[PDB]
């Protein structure tokens, strides 16, 4: 099994991402992917409930084969804090997949004149880090399985 | 595209350097594509900086490993930023690459010296660059002095590897 860690600030949607991926619903865990030819099993750890414990995050990053690092496209601070998480991963570690989650609210946010992190900011930040990038919605399921497959393919190298 | 990172202490003028270079103006991650003519040929640069991330040593190192070259800035009117050049060079040499040492804000040297404030003379900048085998240049993001020239000098050394 490949050990995959979900990290990012509280309230970015880590628990929701896992439930959508594993149980297909919105309100460690095991996940079998078919990646290219092969059956590929993931063991999925998350830092939800424990985000403030740097030592726990760091320990997870040490045992990780790969990291899914979420921010929330509607929460600017969660995107600013990506630097805090990546520094911890670079020190303790591994493929990183940067995920702009909650992409489904962007239209609502935009309509009501509220600020969202544009996707190209995430693409560019991810590029500087040598990280993959993906926008997802744990709510409507969009890109959820695809983000994890893109990470798994990079881990299998 | 050659990958070029700007580094150095906060407030040395990394953003201002990039904005002057890429947009010819002075007023997420700073990230710009820039085409230069180096000798005969078109040469594409992928440029970013460590503004907002200076205190993250693991990220800095990751950036220095990924760079084809570094523009490393200090502020000629701020001695501490110059002394810290030695910390930055250690990280760059530990990580990996051509370095261009840039003494930025050269336009303020007269204002500093008029007001009794200490500045780093270019001779000291050149001497530190020679210690490390780095290129050296003084620049001003504010008035545009030597900004493109610095980058071209680095790009030539990067193409030579
Ligand atoms: N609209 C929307 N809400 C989401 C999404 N993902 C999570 N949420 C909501 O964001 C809040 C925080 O989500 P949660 O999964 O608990 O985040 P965690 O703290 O990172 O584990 C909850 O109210 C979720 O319903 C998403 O993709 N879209
Ligand atoms: N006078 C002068 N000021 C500059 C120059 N470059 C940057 N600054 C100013 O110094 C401050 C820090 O610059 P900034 O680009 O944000 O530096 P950074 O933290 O390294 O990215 C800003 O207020 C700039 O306007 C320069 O060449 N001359």
């Amino acid at each position: 099994a490949y050990k995959i860690v979900l990290a990012g600030d509280a309230a970015v949607g880590k628990s929701s991402f896992l439930m959508r991926l594993c149980k297909n619903e919105f309100r460690f865990q095991m996940k079998t992917l078919i990646v290219d030819g092969e059956r590929t099993v993931l063991q999925l750890w998350d830092t939800a409930g424990q985000e403030r414990f740097r030592s726990i995050a760091k320990s997870y990053f040490r045992k990780a084969d790969g990291v899914l690092l979420l921010y929330d496209v509607t929460c600017e601070k969660s995107f600013l804090n990506i630097r805090e998480w990546v520094d911890m991963i670079e020190d303790a570690a591994v493929p990183i997949m940067l995920v702009g989650n909650k992409a489904d609210i962007r239209d609502t946010a935009a309509t009501e004149g509220q600020k969202c992190v544009p996707g190209h900011f995430g693409e560019k930040l991810a590029m500087t880090y040598g990280a993959l990038f993906c926008e997802t919605s744990a709510k409507d399921g969009s890109n959820i399985v695809e983000a994890v497959l893109h990470l798994a393919r990079e881990v299998k190298k």
